[PDB]
């Protein structure tokens, strides 16, 4: 198809596809494996905001007692939080805070999710629950200051409508339990934004029942959050895989309008949607997430994604992650846009390739975003999601570019099967679970995009590319300004250099 | 032709291609940019000593006088060579120390050599040049440790055959600054090697007569040295350039394999021979020096050099140069294997692709040279020089390579006139003299290998590869053995993640 | 009185002291604060090997069961000991590798240790725990090589004799874990150094038993290990610490003399005698651990412990441990060298002051050791242990030292309850218990070292120190040849310049 | 003398102190040493500026010509002040252009200054200068853009009331070359601030004359730039040394201050007074720079001379120089603040000691400057300036401090003849010209300050600190409010811990 691109354009895209970026569990922070992937995230991608589970679990180590002349009293362990978010904004990125999950000597029962048996039973005693709250956010003030700590963003729990997550999927008992959240969080100081409810899919009358609960009880709410995913349930598992269909990027773009429309129609209309989760699959080993596939579905989200909601963020940076124990091999269907060692997935590069765009919209359409930087020059995205099986399945691209600088210089970066994929690569060895050193950095040289530039002279004050995207390519494709310098090197031929003309 | 590689080789490619490489002054050393290009080449390919002039001229500003009492006496200022060596033995190379040029306190005459005038005429006082040999190398053995210095080599001036490095080309004056030189040296302690007499090519006759000098007159000697090029001297000049004609590769090989027989007919026919010097072109600004010409120009003398001398030093390691003034662009036909910006050229590939070879040769010819690593992996350096002008002028190679190890995983790097070659995207940008940083990256990431990766089994313990090389490519072929694990991925199907098979 | 330190020395100080240090349990290797600990420690103290708990145990994840065709089967997962060892030999540092704790799929019973719950139960099939040595053993040899392995050392479980590490103490299933271990690492490979019983103080009748047992079997045994400490059971507790009190330092020399006599009287008389472990207390929460005290107890081991044993392992080079959870302030009693954000404790220096001696051990009494460099420098550390309460309770220490020079510059470090002692301005701060960035490094500045020096002329041929060391100081002194070069700077005269003589 | 601190200031202490700090010539910036150097100085003093000579001097080498068909045509290589100025901004400094000294392709005459043989000579064509200017200012507007430019300085030659610096001392010459420059600065962009004369001492009526010639002739000027220094003409030379006696502080106070009354009579009153260099000793050889005298005289300076004027360089942040050759010593009498090695001077910690003072100022005199933050702390700089001989001669102190803070902790940092000094024990070695490794790191780490620290108790509501200082001494005191945690610690006993309390 032919597509020509208009000189200037009236609608600015918006960063609110980096806003926030997921993590595994905050006690994996602590890891220099985690700290080296949020490093290269920070520096190619610069992400605003961090979110994930477990600041209040037993392994960052907060909430203890210490028993004290006869009778077991609360202690707040900062030790580990302290450098967690230290190493945080040092990165340049501030903790989305996610409250949960439950502390072992707070819990009511017995129930736990994960490998790492986050505690997912109600508080025994609300007023303790309360009082661990205070004392966190109080903590946080008096180490990094009010004007920093009313930057961050408080989510209550995590999916309350999965019984997993939450005992008995307890509608009524998440609300009690926003409600003192939210008020301990208030009581502290009134500008934290808190919100809730942290939901997956399926069930979006809880966005609507929460919203009320808080009418009707006068309860703060700041921001919505819903999390959002487009796999099945698995069709097949291994011992170490879960395999499931998906549906369309489209999908996911109508959860997010929908969840908008819901919150258009509440009492509190003006709340911003915050999507605290999204991937394709939400299991983190289905080997999708490892795919250029991944990344040319994902790219499709990136573009649109940021009409509807604040933010969304993509579950995870990195594959540090252990909900379901330590990665069995290099390749194993991780959420991470980053796999151990530091290598980059396809879906990286999406990211990556969305940070070179200006904030001009030119033009968009659904396989295919084109902007204006600041300098005059154009930057745009293309991808090619095939979803069906099968080779070849190419897509020919026409683009008419309107431009006055005489000579454009272009410069192309391509991820695809081929090319900027390690997974690829990573089969040609044999799937070696632990590889070596030098296997290891071999993966990382073809993980790179794959690069190529050219020059070419404008007519008629336009240029014309044809773009060969192959099967779940993405690509970014950066048109500058040739200010040629040729006519100051008086004298020069290459023909007088051995073999050249 | 189609190539048998045999399993086994009696044959053993030495390291001598790796002994020593180039440099510009030593007072340059002293830049920061300097460090971060000899930093770059220390870690991708293991040099051991570094070679340049300027070690007694005045911006290192050893030699001074100083009024004391009524008189003129010697200075001796180690603040800048103790800051160069100390940052040279951190980086784990050694000086292959060139005693020149001639300080300015010192000097008999004003002719001068370079834009940064090294002095080229005699010691006005001949005593006084031997106690400052005495006071540098007593300095460094003070400093370092004897065992240290033992190790370094002590080569006596530069190209006393041309009038622009020496007063008249004065034969019988450059044997005795060499006898004066030798003896001062010897003279500290007896083990430390010094040589001469670093002649440019096309007076051979300067070898014979200086071997017969040192043996009617028993001067110590300890090496020879000499200098090779295949350049002619130019035939077109611009401000900014000279421009060459070549002669093949063959012609320097023939250079070093003369030398090396004039020593063997010469009363010390067992002497080592250092060639200090090597290029296609002398000049610091041939444009030559910038494309993948000169990368496969060379493969073919890092491929057999070794056969005829103990060491060959490419000049040079950078472009950190001034010989010919400050650089006028970023290619600017600078001898170094790496651009400013720490941006490598062809070559740098070269002899990163020769540092991946194993000790054992398998086989070689004009065009190739396979080996085999001590962990039985097989490794080659192919390369297409064509030196006439023209498109394509493509040649196919057909590969039997012997394995036992059933299946393969095969590395290919490639540069050549389209990949690995930043001087033909620089040019695609518009020759930009001084660029941005952003075009800085973008020639950067451009200058990478590009990379193919394939898997491939064996049938009748043998691999046949079909290569093709483009116009003046070289390339590394890797192949290991695959032990595959995907058994042990048991239900493993990657016709389950949705749009594969 | 007065100490006449003799020129010439006959005996060697041995590295033995370096040769060894502690850690929190392998998993912990993970985390960033770890590795800056460990950095710090390699560059001041040269230490060759590591020993700590855990490498088995689930956070470290090697042992997993997996449901393949229907059956549960193992599976080893080397993702994180690959990084762990890989970051240790980075740092110039191997595993004293300890076979322990017990998987948990493996387990037989229920019982653990530690706030990290190893558990410590027997396997529940002991060809099992054999075939899961054989694959780690495997696995190392595979990615490290044969002759990097061979370097390391294999301890065999932890304190067999204590119920809390063992089931029951049970001595003879102990001897049995021991064979299967330790005939599995031979299978492996022959030279794989094997050893135990690793068993705490009050019972040494073990290690008579222990090789009683292996002569009889024909056992492989290539080590005696043992554990040395010196304090009493608590007296007294709070929620965060144990108080204890301490035997003097010639208890544990003394323990380490009674061991190496039994070795000598069983079968195997010539075994090395490696002390996995040792310090003052047993317990990672008592604060005499961050005290000038402790430095003072340790540096008379230091001195003298090498006389009795091949290595003996501080435990721990560092604060990160979670034997008793999280730390709960900054200085909380733990093992540590090292205090988290990378501040050094006394105890610390008194390793870094012995990293300064030379070979020629000149003389040595219980309160000093003074030792000859190879450049003929002298360096000499002396300690005032003082266990008794109250103030003042100086040494006055008067040596008379000889030296080849005329000149000398004395260089002396000194750290005690008032220098280098950052417990000591921690308490000044009001016990912050998670002190602030600015906080951490006013601690660390004060952390450094007091130096004191000086230039003096011998007479006679000696130099004449008056010293006087203060309650529980450790301090090191260098006496260095002056090569004084004020001549050369011929005028010079600081009378001339303002206020100056 | 007996100060009472008020707890309120109306007053504020203002940054003018650390506008701006002097540097060897821009061509050194290009050392790695040098740039070591301005890290360290912005990492701990972080100045906004830095003004030096030599950008259009030839090693630098923006300019040359240039032989184009048979005609000599101008070519401005950008090479060098593009690496130099980028690592100026990275630092987070930037440049107070001085455009100087004359390129040798554009000089009148062949008189030049320094080592380095600056030209100062008239450009032999205005219109060839001006194009310099032009192409030079435009250039960096090209490179950095024009936000950036518009906030840097640009000043006019240097000295040119000095003979020296400026062929005859041509008052009228210079004023041409200022209208030249400054139309040239004006014609690219407006708002770029341009000034000068730039002159040394003992002839203030060249401003008076300067800025009568800008009024009447309608040349632009924006700020006034003057050098200030407090030595007289050298009493004794040797071979490396100018030894010259000081006047005391009050002197260049009075010289801020009497040209500061120049200007607000001048046609422009209201002009910027930029004070470019200043220090005691106007030479790079004098020794008084390298000591404790040179830091306590420099504290005053910093306490008051803000008062006068909006900015005023010290001269130079690192001995990083060649005015007057290679140092010939570690300590040589250099301008820096910053020894070679990165070895900290006196006077380096006395602007490391202003930068912990906070904004509020509540009480000053000739002697200290005492300070509020806004955490509520109170920072202090005490300085004891004994510029005559004589030991001993201590200044005691007494402040009486508001805080109804109940206890507090103390931090004192001091430098003085003892402590912070490196120059004294770089005697104790025997002044070595050129220090080993390990000598230098000795050097170190006693030029780091002494720090002693304390809790007091508030007494009333006031704190009574008596503070002995030693000759030529300067110490910071800062002091903090104690939150004390102790009672948090239950059951805590130090006395519970061997020989402690
Ligand atoms: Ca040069
Ligand atoms: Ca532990
Ligand atoms: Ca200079």
């Amino acid at each position: 198809g032919v597509v020509n691109v208009p000189s200037n354009g009236r609608e600015k895209f918006k960063k609110n596809w980096k806003f926030c970026v997921g993590t595994g569990r905050l006690g994996l922070a602590l890891q220099k494996e985690y700290l080296d992937h949020l490093k290269l995230v920070q520096e190619k991608i610069g992400f605003r905001y961090i979110r994930g589970h477990g600041l209040l679990s037993d392994d960052v180590g907060i909430y203890r007692e210490v028993e004290i002349d006869g009778e077991m009293k609360p202690f707040y362990n900062f030790t580990y939080i302290d450098r967690i978010v230290d190493s945080y904004l040092a990165l340049n990125i501030r903790p989305f805070i996610e409250f949960g999950f439950m502390p072992k000597a707070l819990a009511s029962g017995d129930q736990t999710v994960f490998y790492w048996k986050g505690n997912v039973t109600p508080p025994k005693d609300y007023n303790k629950w309360r009082d661990l709250i205070v004392a966190v956010v109080s903590h946080f003030i008096e180490r990094y200051g009010i004007e920093e700590v009313r930057t961050w963003l408080f989510e209550v729990w995590n999916e309350p409508n999965l019984v997993n997550f939450w005992k008995d999927a307890n509608k009524q008992e998440y609300f009690k339990l926003y409600e003192v959240t939210a008020r301990a969080v208030k009581s502290v100081d009134p500008h934290l934004q808190v919100g809730g409810p942290a939901i997956c899919g399926g069930s979006d009358e809880w966005i609507t029942d929460f919203l009320h609960f808080c009418a009707e009880r006068r309860v703060p709410v700041d921001f919505v959050s819903r999390h959002a995913y487009t796999s099945k349930a698995p069709h097949k598992k291994t011992f170490e895989y879960y395999y499931q269909e998906l549906e369309p990027p489209e999908d996911m773009l109508e959860q997010f309008k929908t969840v908008r429309a819901l919150i258009r129609q509440s009492p509190f209309p003006h709340l911003p949607l915050h999507i605290t989760e999204y991937n394709t699959s939400y299991s983190p080993i289905n080997p999708v997430h490892d795919t250029a596939l991944n990344a040319a579905y994902i790219a499709r989200i990136l573009s649109e994604g940021g009409d509807y909601v604040d933010s969304f963020s993509y579950w995870t940076f990195s594959d540090v992650f252990e909900e379901m124990d330590v990665p069995k091999a290099l390749f194993h269907g991780g959420f991470g846009l980053v796999a151990l060692h530091s290598i980059p997935k396809p879906t990286f590069h999406a990211f990556t390739f969305f940070n070179a765009l200006g904030d001009e919209l030119l033009y968009r359409d659904g396989e295919m975003i084109v902007t204006r930087r600041k300098d005059g020059s154009i930057a745009a995205v293309l991808w090619n999601l095939v979803m069906e099986k099968g080779e070849g399945l190419t897509k020919e691209v026409q683009l008419v570019i309107p431009v006055s600088e005489s000579a454009v210089f272009i410069k192309r970066q391509i991820v695809n099967e081929q090319y900027g994929n390690a997974w690829r690569v990573w089969k040609q060895m044999g799937r070696p679970r632990f590889p070596s050193r030098q296997a290891v950095e071999t993966l990382r040289q073809v993980a790179q995009p794959h690069v190529m530039t050219e020059q070419r002279r404008a007519t008629d004050g336009v240029i014309h590319l044809s773009i060969v995207l192959s099967k779940n390519e993405v690509t970014l494709i950066e048109i500058e300004q040739v200010r040629d310098e040729t006519s100051t090197y008086v004298g020069l031929d290459d023909g007088e250099i051995t073999s050249y003309s």
